[PDB]
């Protein structure tokens, strides 16, 4: 039943042994043994990990079909996968929809997707999230911080660095 | 005489109206109309049912002490209260009881031994008694199976369990 | 003449001997003496205990067309009879006809039927027979109460069944 599947291919994927997990995730199917949430998150991580991003991005499209719900960890995977790929804007798509389905962005969710961006030089929508960020009441990091005052520096930008930084000690988080 | 008190004590224990029921039990001995096995049984299965363990471990000694003989059910109900409270070493100590009695372990009696085991790290326990269960001719099923495997990926052991995984589908066991 | 035939005919039929007391029945007539009630009755009981219940119905039958009258012990063995083989609406039958005949039902009559009764789902009526037991001045016991008892435990009816008890232990009749 689908514990013992679960458990399975929860252990293989933890193991890097994904060939196998997604085997018997097939074995599964075929028995009529309903995949459910916890299969699809534990696959979709292997493979994210694994840099088998194209597939996890296909199995997280065929858990919404089954009717099968993502959830705030399989949102993160995804969008993590994405932005250290330079998959940008497919990475803010799957976050403009994790918040369509009403499934709440957090400070990790912020941060992969501040980072991503600071990286090509969209410092300003980097910005734009950083403050969305904190009006959704999600609190940043040394992480944060640290790629949007490197952004700004990088950018000329040194007023609006030196002023993050001070704020970043204010909040207690450690340069 | 035993027949009616039995069927009432026996009725009351079914709708869960254990104070009653007691009592009952408790007037019947003071009339010198005296409890036999199935009194006893009733009694212990609803007490244990109910939490009242205490009572019902009480209830199995006095049994015992006035010569009426426990069987293959009582030691089962008893035996599962204990596993299900974390109770494991008196759970053991009566699974031994019940064999020294010649009252014969059942796949019930094995797989909640089994899987209280597996609750704690006690898995080559768990597994000697797996083993245990089968030659002496008991046959085990999909909550056997699943917590061995479950106990055995938590404990790292995968190999182990993909292997019972094939030697229960073999077995016709669904997964 | 009919004492000679009736105390052979009784002693055999009390042997369990009842191939020779027949034979002697059959005798008799073909004399020309004639059978009595208590010939009949002898024989009837012999029967009926012997499993040979369809032949103890005959016998019945030729009786009362012979002008030889049943009593309530020819009634209470064929109800009797007809109770235990689950014969109910044979018995129920009877009942009625040993009442129209003015033979006057007693306890012993009221146990077999209230107990055959509460055998099928026939609750209800082994209540109305109990109620009209007493109605008729005829006087319950452990047997009556026991089955009653039973039988409204089996069918959900435990204030029922405990109300009896009650009634029961008022009474004087040991549980």
């Amino acid at each position: 039943d689908v514990v013992t599947y679960n458990t399975l291919i929860d252990g293989l994927a933890k193991a890097g042994r994904l060939e196998e997990a997604l085997q018997l995730f097939q074995e599964m199917k075929e028995k009529g043994v309903k995949p459910d949430v916890v299969t699809y998150n534990t696959l979709i991580d292997g493979l994210a990990k694994a840099g088998r991003l194209e597939e996890a991005l296909q199995l997280f499209q065929e858990m919404k079909e089954k009717g099968v719900k993502p959830d705030v960890v399989t949102y993160n995977t995804l969008i993590d996968g994405l932005a250290k790929a330079g998959r940008l804007e497919e990475a803010l798509q799957l976050f403009q929809e994790m918040k369509e389905k009403g499934v709440k962005p957090d400070v990790v969710t912020y941060n992969t997707l501040i980072d991503g961006l600071a990286k090509a030089g969209r410092l300003e929508e980097a910005l734009q999230l950083f403050q969305e960020m904190k009006e959704k009441g999600v609190k940043p990091d040394v992480v944060t911080y640290n790629t949007l005052i490197d952004g700004l520096a990088k950018a000329g930008r040194l007023e609006e660095a030196l002023q993050l930084f001070q704020e970043m000690k204010e909040k207690g988080v450690k340069p």
